[PDB]
């Protein structure tokens, strides 16, 4: 070349070039990972690892694009997976990596493994309504049967979905209606239609679950954990997991990563429901892995908590990541429209 490919750090580098570099978003989430999944698979596989951490995918498109590929195993959301998997960052994972029929539908694909799962639910106050809340899309938009105060969230994922959900469209076929220009505007058109009766769009989960505390709201679409926290924090709510978006977590491998033959072995290994089963132990998520359950042995009232639980996934739909990757911009500037 014509410039300095390194330069002199008068270091001694502290691991081995055998470790397998795992990167996720640092703080008690990477905690919660590292003791539950990293830590007892790497121990088991009798293999070394080293953790760093990051905010966003396109890091590690940065690494590929300049040929400088120094993590293995990256802990991004589903939602990033087409994008990534298009910009040529992710390799093919080995077919027998990890087996669909023990994880939700749309949680694996050919380049990700889930780890996790988390959904965008339905949540009323006790104080309006009692224990008779909207327990579906076409309740939550209905004014006429349940007049108040909604909150829905200011971007558009869950949304615009809730919207076709709320025009009769079955679980399994809103993408299939979103699909279509006539199906994108009636949904904007239903959301237009309620947007009179949303008194906030929030921002954030600690926003979220400080307006589900506070009793500023009578209804809302927020993340299950924000309003489980806040009835642990003793808000007088209410939910349902029925017509809410399942949502998920995982792993990738970098493309080009250094280590990808044991970055493999070591995420075919934290993906088994033996270390998926303590993921809850520490934090609030559930596993994507569902034998995790056989071994978990919870309560009735735990399991009906759980985003990824067989009696929750049944009333769910999957969010699609690819939808999302192809109307992104459309459905923005639609949905700022309706806020404003």
């Amino acid at each position: 070349s014509h410039h300095h490919h390194h330069h002199s750090s008068g270091l001694v580098p502290r691991g081995s070039h055998m470790d397998v570099v795992i990167a996720s978003s640092g703080g008690g989430w990477q905690e919660a990972q590292d003791k539950a999944l990293w830590a007892p698979a790497a121990k088991a596989l009798n293999i070394t690892y080293t953790q760093d951490t990051f905010q966003n995918w396109a890091e590690a498109r940065a690494q590929v694009e300049s040929g400088s590929v120094t993590w293995d195993i990256i802990q991004i959301g589903i939602a990033d997976e087409p994008q990534a998997k298009a910009a040529g960052v992710l390799e093919k994972l080995d077919p027998d990596i990890v087996n669909k029929a023990d994880f939700p539908p749309g949680s694996v694909t050919d380049s990700f493994v889930a780890n996790s799962n988390y959904s965008t639910l339905i949540a009323w106050n006790k104080k309006t309504y009692g224990d008779n809340g909207p327990k579906s899309m076409a309740d939550f938009f209905d004014v006429k049967k349940f007049p108040g105060k909604r909150a829905l969230w200011n971007q558009p994922i869950g949304m615009i979905e809730a919207a076709a959900l709320a025009l009769g469209t079955p679980r399994d076929k809103v993408y299939e209606f979103l699909s279509t220009e006539e199906g994108r505007k009636a949904a904007i058109a239903k959301l237009t239609e309620l947007a009179p009766s949303v008194s906030v769009w929030w921002e954030s989960g600690a926003q979220a679950a400080q307006l589900i505390k506070d009793g500023e709201v009578d209804m809302i679409i927020t993340w299950g954990g924000r309003v489980q926290g806040a009835i642990n924090d003793g808000a007088n709510f209410a939910y349902t997991f029925n017509d809410a978006q399942l949502g998920t977590d995982g792993y990738a491998i970098v493309k080009g990563a250094p280590h990808r033959d044991a970055a493999m072995r070591f995420l075919k290994e934290m993906s088994k429901a033996e270390y998926q089963k303590d993921l809850p132990n520490s934090f609030a998520t559930a596993p994507a892995n569902m034998k995790a359950y056989d071994l978990a042995k919870y309560t009735p009232e735990k399991m009906a908590t759980m985003a990824s639980a067989p009696e929750n996934v049944a009333v769910q739909y999957s969010v699609d990541p690819n939808f999302w990757a192809k109307h992104a911009k459309w459905a923005s500037e639609a949905y700022d429209n309706v806020r404003l």
